[PDB]
């Protein structure tokens, strides 16, 4: 039973991408990354109808996002499900990236898909094995 299962509340979703957001620009800030080194967002996106899916990844890459191609996914509900994946280049900003957010989602909830993953890549890599 447990019907714990209603997630309808963009406002919500948006909110803690907000707080979560910030807290991850604050550690790659402190770590010393630069507002001017230009960072790439990702975002990915999943559907379960073929079409609309090269419709709403149409229309993102129709504004401006690196759509990636999408691959048979698994989200322990699919097993084989679409997914595909967008990029943006765009500075280091919490209110930049919560846009991106914004934008998305509002989109994704317009179509008929499910948008719940962000990342953002860290350029800067120092020295990993050898020498610790």
């Amino acid at each position: 039973m447990s019907h714990q299962d209603d997630y309808l509340s963009v406002e919500e979703l948006i909110e803690i991408q907000k707080e979560e957001t910030r807290d991850i620009i604050q550690a790659l800030l402190e770590d010393g990354s630069d507002p001017d080194a230009l960072y790439e967002i990702e975002h990915h996106l999943f559907a379960e109808d073929f079409d609309k899916l090269e419709k709403a990844a149409v229309e993102a890459f129709k504004m401006g996002f690196e759509v990636l191609e999408a691959e048979e996914t698994e989200d322990e509900d699919g097993n084989k499900l679409l997914c595909f994946d967008a990029t943006m280049q765009s500075a280091l900003d919490a209110k930049l990236i919560d846009e991106q957010v914004e934008k998305l989602v509002n989109l994704a909830e317009k179509f008929d898909i499910i948008y719940d993953g962000w990342g953002t890549y860290y350029e800067g890599l120092e020295h990993h094995h050898h020498h610790h």
